């Protein structure tokens, strides 16, 4: 059965609710982004209308085989009528194709569902500037002050400089980057660009990247591993064993691996600056954990919510424990008393 925080009152609509079977009363199922916890349940057998971005639509058709007649893509930043209700889709600054959804309810209430997002000041000049929001359904992944991490630009600067240094000292080093979902593509794209290489990967991952409308993608990626000195591998293989095993396969072309594991936040964020990060090393293999986040920091989240001034907040992450729910409600009240709404 579908939980309450996935239902939009006063509508026939649900958000990210495909794992509960046929939901009673649902005439349109919205999908915010192509991450498995959110699409869990969709397949080629699905026969209800799905509303989403163009990119999410390309992935539902090609990767999950949902039939074309049930895929309803909407443009961003554009007022659209769905089953008699005005909606708008906004870029969520998460993974490719990820949206926030603004719903303009027939009774005059306005609801924003963030999906998963990384709040940014640029959102203060979207179609959100124009009007009031009564209810915010908020991605609270990192809603606690201990959750700090750098900008995505600083992280990419660290990775480019690390890779370029290592390969210039040793032209026989291979760079490997882990992945397990869409998102974070800038890590491997920026490293390959500095090195003058395409990115090599499996046929399955190439297929996924080809759904994402990235400009000039044919110039940036390939299935021919041998021609490439930046390889992608599943995240589970980014360990000393997996990487040793991979270096054997390259036919004595390389004598060193430098690998990157983009994570979210990890506790080493509490003590170490991005500048000061060091790898784990065994022999000719080195592994860097880099804190590339596609979710809001606590400070970015606080800023967004204090700017929007919603009348009510409904969290969509960390909702399963009393202690989590209580902690989050405390911070929402501080924010509201500090800013005066
Ligand atoms: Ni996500």
């Amino acid at each position: 059965t579908c939980p309450f925080y996935k239902k939009i009152p006063g509508t026939g609509f649900t958000v990210d609710a495909f794992q509960y079977g046929v939901v009673e009363g649902c005439t349109a199922y919205f999908l915010t982004h192509f991450h498995s916890d959110h699409y869990a349940g969709l397949s080629k057998h699905f026969t209800f209308p799905v509303y989403c971005s163009e990119i999410t639509g390309n992935l539902l058709k090609n990767k999950l085989h949902v039939q074309e007649q049930y895929i309803h893509p909407l443009p961003l930043d554009t007022e659209c009528i769905v089953n008699g209700v005005k909606v708008v889709l906004l870029d969520a600054n998460h993974c490719p194709g990820a949206v926030m959804i603004l719903f303009y309810l027939p009774n005059g209430t306005v609801i924003l569902h963030t999906g998963d997002f990384r709040a940014d000041p640029s959102m203060e000049r979207s179609l959100l500037a124009d009007q009031k929001v009564h209810m915010l359904y908020l991605d609270t992944t990192y809603c606690s002050p201990e959750y700090t991490f750098p900008s995505q630009q600083e992280v990419i600067r660290f990775a480019i400089n690390t890779a370029f240094e290592a390969v210039t000292l040793n032209p026989h080093a291979l760079v490997v980057c882990g992945t397990y979902s869409i998102g974070k593509e800038k890590v491997f794209l920026a490293i390959a660009d500095v090195l003058g290489s395409k990115v090599g990967m499996s046929q399955e991952k190439y297929k996924t990247l080809q759904c994402l409308n990235i400009p000039e993608i044919n110039s940036l990626i390939t299935t021919d591993m041998c021609s490439s000195l930046v390889h992608l591998l599943p995240m589970m293989q980014i360990n000393f064993k997996g990487l040793q095993s991979h270096l054997k396969k390259c036919g004595g072309k390389y004598n060193q691996i430098l690998a990157f594991r983009p994570t979210g936040w990890t506790h080493s964020n509490k003590f170490t600056r991005i500048a000061d990060v060091i790898p784990q090393t065994k022999g000719n293999i080195s592994i860097y954990g880099i804190p590339y986040s596609e979710h809001s920091s606590y400070l970015e989240m606080k800023r967004f919510v204090q700017w929007l001034k919603p009348q009510k907040i409904i969290p969509t992450v960390n909702v399963g424990t009393w202690k989590s729910r209580s902690t989050m409600e405390k911070y929402f009240r501080e924010w509201k008393l500090e800013a005066g709404y």
